[PDB]
């Protein structure tokens, strides 16, 4: 019941703030996984962890100006251009 | 034989190259799809249109400061924050 999950975060990083949710929230992400680029992370989480991440993400971002979508991927990936 | 495919495209917007290229890539994917966050796409294609998609994709990136994630998902997804 571990499942792979991609969250992508939709955030202004013009600004030290929108700057600082970017740091928070890849911090708690890689509690659960990996930032594979600038503002996208891949977490392999059970339902308790998939459930705590969300609910600490939920405090971290500015749910007006901000947006992240999770994804809910026993799981094809291709990366084009610069390795991050 | 149709496919949801998600693309997630890490490119910085801080200078005007990398603004043109992010509405390149936003027009070329929403030829195919849909435009959910800044820089993350949601297309429904067959093998041939990803194939047009991913060769057309990757002449307008800079591949040497860009990344675009492509990932392959009959197909759960949340959001969480501002509708874009």
């Amino acid at each position: 019941h571990m499942m792979l999950v991609l969250i992508t975060y939709d955030v202004q990083t013009s600004s030290m703030g929108g700057t600082k949710r970017l740091r928070k929230v890849a911090k708690a992400c890689q509690n659960y996984g990996q930032r594979v680029q600038n503002s996208v992370f891949e977490c392999i989480v059970d339902s308790t962890q998939l459930t705590s991440l969300k609910l600490e993400l939920t405090s971290l971002i500015d749910e007006e100006k901000d947006s992240l979508r999770i994804y809910r991927l026993n799981y094809k990936v291709e990366h084009i251009g610069a390795k991050p």
